[PDB]
């Protein structure tokens, strides 16, 4: 039994530094620390993450050091999930829901 390693959280200041300086496809995913439905989509992320983590880097952003978004709408949890293939927007999906949702970035993006 193994689980699989292409998964590490960038920072704020050194995000467009990396995504758009990796040429290689890579999926990043806005969620709130403090965010209220982490189990509903914790796993989803997992078997997301390791789903196409072969294909591309799967990481995720931290809301306490952009408080200026969620606190734009008085938001507690955003869990969002963005894609960027050559330094650029490729998708872009909201709701935190089943991995069937998620798993549609795949489907799409690949």
């Amino acid at each position: 039994m193994s689980e699989d390693s292409a998964t590490v959280a960038v920072t704020d200041d050194s995000f467009s530094t990396d995504v758009l300086g990796s040429s290689k496809p890579v999926l990043v995913d806005f969620w709130a620390t403090w965010c209220g439905p982490c189990k509903m989509v914790a796993p989803v992320l997992e078997e997301i993450a390791a789903e196409k983590g072969d294909q591309l880097t799967v990481a995720k952003i931290d809301v306490d050091a952009n408080p200026a978004t969620a606190r734009d709408f008085q938001v507690v949890s955003i869990p969002t999930m963005i894609l960027f293939k050559d330094g650029a927007p490729v998708k872009r999906i909201v709701g935190a829901k089943g991995k069937a949702a998620l798993l549609r970035e795949l489907s799409d993006a690949l």
